[PDB]
């Protein structure tokens, strides 16, 4: 379609309407007692002429699969965010001045229970990789016309998180991504360092692969004419601004980040504003071309059983990899996504099998996590990220506000714990079921065998929210029958006998421990009950219960992973006051060090020498 | 002092010694079976000239304060780290061999039970982030000669903490910091995306305000011009390499990334390279100006009590900034960080005081932390880090890796829970507990009134490992003397009576509306005992444990945090098993939303109302 060039009146409408929007963030701001006025009013001229000249989209129904996508990365500009979609007729202009009251859902950063909102971004650095994300799917799988749009902030550009995605984008030619900075001189609490030397902003820009163009973000019709060429780049509007712009007294100040106007200095600035706007009338909203496919809904079955037999011998990373790929040919809605590491993950064979369906994401494990984020909105994809799950430590607060974001996504890390062996501790996932619990809407996948890792990924795949697979470095037996059901929040017994005298839970490698300490055991007398939790999040209580009544209510827990927020310390909450049980830990009570796998769990008080002792000492 | 041009005697020796650092970063990988020789190998002539040309240390006192800094970012390049230390002679040679075993502290990755380790690096792009703390304290506290050079992989430029860092370094005006960048083309399962586009890497440098200087990587003689020359800037060596250089076939090969060479292959190869060696006699390494001062070692002591009243009310999170101000007059060693937070978090206070040992981090979380450990190595400052706590769920690796490192930092972060009201749950730390109660080096320290505030900031100040203090939003009562004494480990009884009917956990927001919960009891005759624990970790189980008793065994844990890994899993965790005992735990079941700090309590379940109904359902 042709760039349609303003006449001087929707010029004038589009200053209208941006001034329309100050006046807005700031009565609502006033009547919160709380927000972000003047971070609203050095974006209002960038917001009208996106929302009002430059994009597409359907105004009563945002989450239209056909629509440009708008990201607000600067989160805290939400007033302004409300207020467009007030001006565009979606919500009630009364609403806006319900910002932040427990009775409204415009709340103090944009979330997804708002239809207008996609991802929720209040963490900065985190809404370019999510437009990323969006327009690789708008690009590569919808092969839409939509085009995607991120606002940002200067301070902002401090996180590294940001040249991430501004590095993914240029790899791979989101020539459909547009990318606003809002260079408003200022941060929270100081000066942005660059301020306004607008030229080493196109420096950065240009040396990251983008086109980049500097304008007067003040200048409705300067903005009108960046947005309307396309380009065969990712393009970044680098806008000079002035925070608090029109804001008489405030404009291009210190000390007002994050700070209402008073109800007095609100009802002067308001009639200062109001004083400036020639017209009532407001523009309407342009709808998209309908080009978006249809994606289907439906539950992702895997095309066979598991072809696994009981006694060979696989690692679990090895069993995702394979697993994925298998998936993959049932359903064109999964996608893998990997930082570099999908040799050591076994992704690889993803990209082997389904190469158009793979996203390379480089040692950049924030970016993947938020591609994935993206790439899941409108439910367009059903993403699988892996890396080592030590490295998802990195993306932790991409993981958060997934959550936040109510997203549906699937993140696999491999070579948790000890059993790595001798690359040592900066490779060992310690942490990773703390880091997973502590997410809202997560489910934690422990597979012991290769079966039970196929049918995670499958459970996974149908689960919402955040999925969590954590996979193991080293090969142990397949223990399950491959017509072994598999369900989230089920346990499973693989060994008992009417004498059991402990109920030991292990995963992983060391349920495979504990295996080989009821065969010690055995030469003792001992009869111990083995329990595979499956899921560490939803924990199996009733099961562990039920065990735990038929071994003299003793209960022994044992990970690879530290103390603190683990296996232990979930079977200890689910049961804690329960006449009669008592629950006992195994784990790895400090940084590690290099060796191979069996000296280090040995060294580490978690194998199978370890567990036959913590069972004797029970029983006596 | 003057650069010393190299005959051709000399240069030639550096390649002998580029080659006798092939051959043991061969054979160290050969014998472990496991290892990266080809990462090495890229980098053999960068290693020996800095080494045995440039750098200035103490080669049989590799932590000696005057001593230049190097920091290999690419961690998994240690073989050739531990082949250098060998070569000049503090390392044993045979001790090569060694690498990789549990006999040996030749780990897999360097870590700081090596004297020529001050940093942990092996997750990768951490390493400039601590070689700009180290530089900053060069330059700005010890004032000294010495010089730091990070070695970084080209893979591992796509991570962003290495771009805050870049930024961190020109901001700072670090002409004391050399970069050099091994551009060997690859990553671990390809080519890195800019392969030997040696003119975009110059281009990214030089946007980031450093100087870029080119060169052939396995040109002794270039290299020690481009290392002979200072700079009023931070300089980027950009050096173009070969992966795997020097072992013919696998030079400038795919599939050899961290994959050793078998036996026969290493010894055809290493024959090879010994032929080009032209003399077995060795370089001597230089020492350095011996200008670094002294730095007390000492306890540092608040150098007076608090001084609050009780009953008046003060937000934890400000009597953090009093505390530390405080601390700052009592000792130059303490400095104090923050990412464009500081009205927030109330570190301004330490600025106003001491802005020459504060340090603005901007928004950048990750390279704050790695600053931070920087600092503290070689114990030259005692530093406090400070965000929102949900903020440092961005730098969870950085923190993991701190742990690795042996590293003794501070951090405080703010904005616990949903009490922050109306920003909403980007905002609201939720997962703080577990994030550190998972770190293993780590002490949590959780104040309820400024008076605990205060005496957790001096605690801290002399812990060694990760302390992570909880600060709140909200005004909360003072409620203790100033001279009750704290101490790391131990509780205190806030409310006690002979007929108390449940213990009552609380902390912060939270042991405020039990104590509020006790006087809506007494309305009731229900008299509750309540205890604040001061320190999550390590919890006073003796005191919790004691209460218990004297209330029939019933323990309820109230906390503005998610159910996983906060005070009440610690808690189960702590007695699980003990008779008699019974815990019951009030926590955030989801993602929170906006309001006003009263009402999401209310909403959330963990307010005075919801303790009320817990401990009458118990009592019944
Ligand atoms: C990852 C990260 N790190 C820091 C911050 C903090 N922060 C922002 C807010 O969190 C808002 O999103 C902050 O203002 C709080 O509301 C303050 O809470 P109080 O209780 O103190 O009131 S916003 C911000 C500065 C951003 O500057 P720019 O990018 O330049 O944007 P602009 O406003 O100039 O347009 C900071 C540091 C967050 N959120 N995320
Ligand atoms: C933050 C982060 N993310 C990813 C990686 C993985 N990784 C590396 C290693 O972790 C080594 O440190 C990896 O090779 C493991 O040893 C493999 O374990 P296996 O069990 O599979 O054997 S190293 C690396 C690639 C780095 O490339 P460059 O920066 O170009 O360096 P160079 O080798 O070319 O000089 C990756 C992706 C880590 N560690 N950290
Ligand atoms: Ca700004
Ligand atoms: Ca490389």
């Amino acid at each position: 379609e042709s760039y349609h060039k303003p006449d001087q009146q929707k010029l004038q409408a589009l200053k209208d309407t941006a001034n329309r929007l100050r006046i807005s963030s700031i009565q609502a701001t006033t009547a919160a007692g709380s927000g972000h006025p003047t971070s609203c009013c050095s974006a209002a001229e960038i917001m009208a002429v996106l929302f009002f000249h430059t994009m597409r989209y359907k105004s009563q129904d945002p989450r239209n699969p056909h629509n440009d996508r708008f990201v607000l990365s600067k989160g805290h500009a939400a007033p302004i965010l409300y207020a467009v979609w007030a001006e565009a007729g979606f919500l009630a202009e009364a609403e806006l001045l319900n910002l932040r009251k427990i009775s409204s859902d415009l709340d103090g950063h944009p979330v997804p229970k708002q239809a207008f909102t996609d991802v929720a971004t209040g963490s900065l650095g985190q809404g370019l990789g999510a437009a990323c994300g969006m327009a690789y799917t708008g690009k590569y799988f919808d092969k839409a016309s939509y085009r995607v749009y991120c606002l940002l902030g200067d301070g902002e550009l401090s996180e590294g998180s940001v040249w991430e995605a501004m590095a993914f984008a240029s790899i791979y030619k989101l020539d459909n991504l547009v990318a606003i900075l809002d260079i408003n001189r200022l941060g929270q609490s100081d000066p942005a360092p660059l301020q306004h030397q607008m030229d080493i902003y196109q420096k950065r820009c240009e040396a990251f692969g983008w086109h980049a163009i500097i304008v007067d973000g003040h200048s409705v019709e300067e903005l009108c004419k960046a947005f309307g060429q396309a380009k065969h780049q990712p393009t970044a509007i680098i806008a000079k601004t002035f925070k608090g712009r029109g804001i008489t007294g405030v404009e291009d100040k210190e000390s007002w980040h994050g700070k209402p106007l008073p109800k007095n200095m609100a009802e002067q600035i308001i009639q200062e504003i109001y004083s400036q706007i020639q017209s009532k009338k407001k523009i309407l909203a342009t709808p998209p071309q309908e080009d978006a496919p249809s994606v289907d809904i439906a539950n992702i079955r895997m095309p066979s059983l598991p072809s696994y037999k009981v006694g060979d011998k696989i690692a679990t990373r090895k069993a995702y990899g394979q697993a994925l790929a298998k998936l993959g040919h049932a359903s064109d809605r999964i996608i893998a996504l990997d930082g570099d590491t999908k040799n050591s993950t076994f992704s690889e064979i993803f990209k082997k099998e389904h190469p158009d369906r793979f996203i390379e994401c480089y040692i950049a494990e924030q970016n993947m996590v938020s591609i994935a984020v993206g790439c899941a909105t409108r439910n367009r994809t059903v993403p699988f990220c892996s890396t080592f799950a030590a490295f998802f430590t990195r993306a932790f607060d991409q993981i958060r506000m997934a959550a936040i974001s109510e997203s549906n996504i699937n993140l696999c890390g491999s070579h948790c714990g000890v059993s790595i062996g001798e690359d040592g501790p900066s490779q060992m996932a310690l942490e990773d079921l703390a880091m997973f619990r502590s997410v809202p809407t997560s489910t934690v996948f422990y597979p012991s065998d290769g079966v039970a890792t196929e049918k995670a990924v499958e459970l996974a795949a149908n689960t919402k929210g955040i999925c969590f697979i954590r996979t193991s470095r080293p090969e142990n037996a397949i223990i399950y029958n491959n017509n072994e059901d598999f369900q989230v929040g089920q346990a499973k017994v693989v060994l008992k006998s009417k004498d059991d005298q402990v109920t030991v839970i292990g995963a992983g490698v060391t349920l495979h421990e504990a295996l080989a300490a009821a065969e010690l055991l055995k030469k003792e007398k001992i009869n111990i009950r083995v329990l595979d939790p499956f899921t560490i999040k939803p924990l199996d209580r009733k099961l562990i219960l039920d065990s735990a009544r038929a071994t003299k209510g003793r209960i022994l827990t044992v990970e690879d992973h530290y103390y603190e927020g683990g296996i232990g310390e979930a079977v200890s909450s689910a049961v804690v006051g329960e006449p009669g049980i008592t629950v006992t830990h195994l784990a790895v009570n400090r940084v590690p060090r290099s060796g191979k796998p069996a000296e280090l769990l040995k060294m580490f008080g978690i194998d199978r020498d370890a567990i036959a002792q913590a069972v004797r000492g029970l029983i006596t």
